[PDB]
């Protein structure tokens, strides 16, 4: 999970 990573933020855009």
């Amino acid at each position: 999970d990573e933020v855009d």
